[PDB]
């Protein structure tokens, strides 16, 4: 109980960082749909604004709490006073819905606000998913309870089916951070123990390009060295894991998309049958190259570590990682004016790519905008002013997960090199 007290002050000024950019971004949320709010809502301003505006002073009042001592003592209290005060405003925002907000909207709050509290808050596992489940299913109740039927079975299924998604990949975000917070603790650990972050903000590389260079080729050398799958932070177990992931995301929003017919076009089932046939054998691999079966040989091994490389696993990983994204897609057609479900939908694929934390964040976030968010952004060419503050509030978060899961990782391994250096002396 010692260990974990010593890896959570050493920790401390992270989750101080975290929390502390959140408060940042639940304001920058509150201040952008202020505006939003006011122009394309002045039906009720004084009642959808001010408890918008009224929030930021409360960031600010929670980001004075960070440099207090008192903070330091209890930070896992402070940002359980949070997630109540953000859950709190959301219902109350989803309690009221020229007059009428789309819910895309809400969803987007709903997914931003579970993300925050599941990877960005610290606190408890069973905390975390409790909150997390009961903040849903309480979203959910109050929206179909407290609809307005002035503007607007299967369909109760494919809320718990979406919320599921979101759920399975908070809890998967979680856990990836806590496992690497707790081995490089413990790496640096042994490194201090034995004796006795050089990475650019930018590019997000080791600033020493040696240790770039063999950064690249871990994973690759991971498979030739048929190194033993130690913990849950292992190269290729992690690989398992996303690519576990990316499968249930993508079956799960693909039976919401079928749902809703429920003739699909042509397009719907050929992009889902390759995409189950790639998954199957994407899923295939990963558990290959981590259990390695008796049926294995030396012909199917080399091309098992040829995926490894860089290169190749992110060329696969970006069809995986968008396969969520390019399932939504497929159902779309001319007859498109149908665009509630597509928006709801495509607000979780372009979540998905928090997944694969071991390819480069650059190119999963930027995928996002390009290939998850993109394709119904420019489908639509206020409800079309509104999609853009959606997505751009969900990629931001998308994207400023990926670099801070990203860096962890690099740091992760960082930790394993040194520790393992420290250990050949």
């Amino acid at each position: 109980v010692n260990l974990e007290e010593a890896c959570l002050e050493r920790c401390f000024p992270q989750t101080q960082r975290r929390f502390r950019y959140a408060l940042f971004y639940i304001g920058f949320a509150c201040l952008l749909w202020s505006i939003y709010f006011a122009v394309h809502m002045r039906s009720r301003l004084i009642v959808m604004v001010a408890p918008a505006l009224c929030f930021l002073l409360v960031c600010v009042g929670f980001f004075l709490f960070t440099f207090t001592k008192l903070y330091a003592r209890h930070y896992a209290w402070t940002s359980l006073a949070l997630t109540l005060l953000v859950f709190a405003l959301t219902l109350a925002a989803q309690f009221q819905v020229d007059t009428c907000l789309s819910q895309v909207g809400s969803f987007s709050m709903c997914i931003e606000v579970l993300f925050l509290l599941y990877t960005v808050m610290h606190l408890p596992l069973y905390l975390s998913l409790c909150l997390g489940v009961a903040y849903s299913v309480l979203f959910e109740t109050f929206g179909y309870h407290f609809r307005d039927e002035a503007c607007f079975h299967w369909e109760l299924l494919s809320r718990g089916l979406l919320h599921g998604c979101i759920h399975a990949i908070g809890v998967h975000l979680f856990v990836m951070s806590q496992v690497r917070s707790r081995s490089t603790f413990l790496k640096v650990g042994q490194s201090i123990m034995h004796g006795k972050p050089p990475i650019n903000q930018f590019s997000l590389n080791f600033l020493d390009q040696e240790l770039e260079r063999s950064y690249r080729t871990s994973y690759q050398e991971e498979v030739i060295k048929n190194s033993p799958v130690k913990t849950f932070a292992s190269p290729t177990f992690s690989s398992l894991l996303d690519v576990f992931l990316s499968t249930t995301v993508f079956l799960t929003l693909s039976t919401t998309c079928f749902l809703k017919y429920e003739p699909p076009p042509p397009a719907a089932l050929a992009v889902f049958s390759a995409a189950l046939l790639l998954e199957v054998l994407s899923l295939a691999v990963s558990i290959r190259m981590v259990f390695f079966l008796e049926d294995v040989m030396a012909c199917t091994k080399r091309l098992l570590e040829w995926i490894a490389g860089w290169l190749p696993r992110h060329c696969i990983g970006a069809i995986l990682v968008s396969l969520p994204a390019l399932a939504v897609y497929s159902h779309v057609t001319s007859e498109y004016e149908f665009p509630v479900f597509t928006g709801s939908a495509a607000l979780i694929a372009v979540v998905h790519y928090c997944n694969f934390c071991q390819l480069s964040s650059w190119m999963r976030s930027s995928l996002a905008t390009v290939v998850g968010a993109g394709p119904l952004l420019l489908l639509y060419v206020l409800i079309g002013q509104e999609v853009v503050l959606v997505f751009f509030l969900l990629l931001l978060l998308v994207w400023f997960l990926n670099r801070e899961f990203e860096v962890s990782y690099r740091l992760h391994y960082h930790g394993d090199v040194e520790a393992d250096l420290h250990r050949t002396k």
